[PDB]
């Protein structure tokens, strides 16, 4: 159900800062798996995305194990 509303709402969150989007997911947990997913789709820098991973990974329920799934492997696509 939930796998749903992360995806929508990581659209809305599509139009902001990458360091905003980490606090986002820092400070309001429940916000880290739409923000990942926000951030893939940006095709943001690994670095970026290995932050969020962090962030998304202390909090993580198995309904994000797909959005673990696209982190890494857009994670993957640096060297």
């Amino acid at each position: 159900a939930l796998l749903e509303k992360i995806e929508k709402e990581a659209e809305r969150l599509l139009d902001k800062d990458e360091a905003k989007l980490l606090i986002l997911a820092e400070k309001f947990s429940g916000y880290a798996p739409a923000c990942l997913l926000a951030l893939v789709r940006q095709g943001a820098d690994s670095l970026s995305l290995l932050i969020a991973l962090e962030i998304l990974l202390k909090v993580l329920t198995p309904e994000n194990e797909p959005i673990i799934l696209l982190g890494l492997k857009a994670i993957l696509e640096k060297e």
